[PDB]
């Protein structure tokens, strides 16, 4: 109990992915990098995404 973890006045808040302060790209809506946009699924750009296998 009483863990803590963050306790400081005047933080200082900047998204990664957006450039937008008050927060963290964890809690940002801007759109997913980092993957397909195609599918949606990580670890490809959307010409490596070529027609699907069966099952
Ligand atoms: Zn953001
Ligand atoms: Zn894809």
């Amino acid at each position: 109990m009483q863990r803590g973890n963050f306790r400081n006045q005047r933080k200082i808040v900047k998204c990664f992915n957006c450039g937008k302060e008050g927060h963290t790209a964890r809690n940002c809506r801007a759109p997913r990098k980092k993957g397909c946009w195609k599918c949606g699924k990580e670890g490809h750009q959307m010409k490596d995404c070529t027609e699907r296998q069966a099952n």
